[PDB]
């Protein structure tokens, strides 16, 4: 799954890496400034072009053979995300865990939340998600759909039954529910437009207080989605809306339909919140935990061999 979701990503940096290597002679300042060349094309970000350029530089000599400028690029591409203060999904079990998934619409929330059902059912977990985007009963149609069409049978639904209805009902409704059948996991859909921040906090805040009746600590996720074929302009917008939503971490979808591999290094460096699971095509099971690791080594696939 990795490979396929990195397989666009990793063979323009490859393409690009590729290219470096047919000039290549000494690790010089000439070949970082055409590094650092190559690194910005991944939409990275200037800051970490710069991070990982210093990384290749201080663990190289001028005499290193391409292959191992490569294998100093896979450690420093690495090292450029993992320099930071903090990673985990707050998941036990011993608990009913309560994860809220957070966001601008159109980004891709109700598919990411059926993914997440799925991901967890199949792991043995019996799961309830609270549909309180409630703005259209699109996005309440779509997980009826998913329901009954994909989702294994540990998944169920509670819904307004009203037009319009206030959000927090819903989470009322699901709340009960799931502490009352022995659920191990609810997943809440939200609406979000930064236009009707006040409505959208305050709701977050009742949704927030009814929860938190149950379980002290709730939400213990807080998931913004981000799609990754919007580049930087996705990125900063998630910022914009980590203002509205105490955010406790990111799932990253469409990343098979991204060309430009920098959007988690930009992510880090802009949010500094962590990407948690990653999105990996367009099935129901098509959703990973996320590992930096294996982000790196499969963008890297295409010049390390």
């Amino acid at each position: 799954p990795m490979e396929k979701a990195m397989l666009k990503s990793a063979f323009n940096f490859s393409k690009d890496i590729k290219k470096l290597s047919k000039k290549y002679k000494q690790a010089d300042d000439e070949f970082f400034e055409e590094l650092e060349d190559v690194l910005i094309q991944t939409d990275m970000g200037m800051k970490m072009v710069l991070k990982v350029s210093n990384l290749v530089r201080k663990k190289t000599k001028r005499d290193t053979s391409f292959e191992n400028i490569k294998d100093a690029l896979v450690e420093s591409l690495y090292q450029a995300y993992t320099d930071n203060d903090w990673y985990r999904i707050d998941f036990k079990e011993n608990r009913l865990n309560i994860f809220m998934l957070v966001g601008v619409n159109g980004t891709g929330k109700t598919t990411s939340l059926a993914k997440m059902a799925n991901y967890y059912a199949e792991l043995g977990y019996k799961v309830l998600i609270a549909a309180a985007d409630t703005f259209r009963a699109g996005a309440t149609q779509q997980l009826e759909e998913w329901i009954k069409t994909r989702l294994n049978n540990k998944v169920d639904l509670v819904k307004a039954n009203k037009l319009n209805a206030d959000p927090a009902s819903v989470v009322f409704d699901a709340i009960k529910k799931a502490k009352e059948q022995n659920y191990d996991l609810l997943l809440i859909d939200t609406a979000g437009r930064l236009q009707n921040k006040t409505n959208l906090m305050a709701e977050l805040e009742k949704m927030n207080k009814i929860i938190q009746q149950v379980e002290k600590s709730a939400p213990h996720e807080v998931l913004l989605v981000i799609d990754a074929t919007t580049g930087q302009n996705g990125v900063i917008q998630a910022e914009e809306f980590s203002k509205v939503a105490d955010v406790s971490g990111i799932i990253l979808t469409k990343m098979d339909s991204t060309s430009k591999g920098g959007i988690g290094l930009a992510i880090k460096e802009l949010l500094n919140i962590p990407i948690k699971m990653i999105g990996v095509g367009e099935k129901v099971d098509d959703l990973l935990a996320f590992d930096i690791d294996q982000y790196i080594v499969h963008l890297s696939s295409g010049f390390m061999q």
